[PDB]
């Protein structure tokens, strides 16, 4: 059960980054790794929030994919602390904004944009196969690896699917809805979803059939892919494995 638990003494906490802090983890191999330490705002006076925490934690430590963040361990003071690899390049959201500045990253071609999307599709395929729900999929939660590949992490009304807003239901298809909204952030290079539309308007807005509008120089085929993610009936939406292959093929059809 409690194999993932790491001794507090092996950990050094630094300045607050986003509460998520910077840290130095000392490993079994002698060396030290740079980490990020999310402290959970968790409910005590009831062991129910803490039991579900560890249960997911243990399941998360066994996750080993190049497009999914690695849960390096769990520490406890009685505050629970997830330990994660530190990514010097940061979240994909900020990167995208930065890209539209001189002195910041280069102008991103569509090939790299699709490639970001593909990477999230691969991470979400892996999780959907393990029956693990993300629950908070958005571009700001995708981290960039040192080799500039994207992993999903941190597992906001404008990302929630209609059924999840209306009812209390959330499945893999709700995650698929979020993925399209994420797809759209990448194609817009960091726009906020539903410009002009406010948070309390969302439910009635989506209930009338309106969805995220097509970005200007965005391919017809890519909007077709992201739109399939917002079909009213969850069972009408493609799985992450379907989506992964459509993006991989679409990207392959674009020149090198
Ligand atoms: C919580 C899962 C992610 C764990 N790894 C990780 N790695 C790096 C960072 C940096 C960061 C800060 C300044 C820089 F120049 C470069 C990077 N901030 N955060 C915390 C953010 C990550 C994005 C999220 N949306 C809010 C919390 C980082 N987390
Ligand atoms: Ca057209
Ligand atoms: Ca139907
Ligand atoms: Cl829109």
């Amino acid at each position: 059960l409690e194999d993932v638990v790491i001794d507090r003494n092996l950990l050094i906490l630094g300045k607050i980054l986003g509460s998520v802090m910077e840290g130095n983890l000392k490993q079994e191999d002698g060396t030290s790794l740079k980490v990020a330490v999310k402290t959970m705002k968790l409910d005590n006076s009831s062991q129910r929030e803490i039991e579900e925490f560890l249960s997911e934690a243990a399941c998360m430590k066994d996750f080993s994919h190049p497009n999914v963040i690695r849960l390096l361990g769990v520490c406890i003071e009685p505050k629970p602390m997830v330990i994660l690899p530190f990514m010097k390049y940061g979240d994909l959201h900020t990167y995208l904004l930065y890209s539209r500045l001189e002195t910041g990253p280069k102008h991103i071609p569509l090939q790299t944009l699709l490639k970001f999307m593909v990477d999230i599709a691969l991470g979400m395929e892996y999780l959907s196969n393990r029956n693990f729900l993300h629950r908070d999929l958005a571009a700001r939660n995708c981290m960039l690896r040192d080799d500039m590949t994207v992993c999903v992490a941190d597992f906001p009304v404008k990302w929630i699917a209609i059924e999840s807003l209306a009812d209390r239901v959330y499945t893999s298809k709700s995650d698929v809805w979020a993925f399209g909204v994420t797809m759209w952030e990448i194609a817009t290079r960091g726009m906020t979803p539903y410009p002009g539309v406010q948070n309390h308007e969302m439910y009635d807005y989506l209930l009338h059939g309106h969805r995220l509008k097509q970005p200007e120089d965005c391919l017809d085929e890519l909007y077709e892919i992201m739109y399939s993610c917002w079909r009213t009936d969850p069972l009408d939406r493609p799985t992450f494995s379907v989506l992964r292959l459509q993006l991989e093929k679409l990207l392959e059809s674009l020149p090198d």
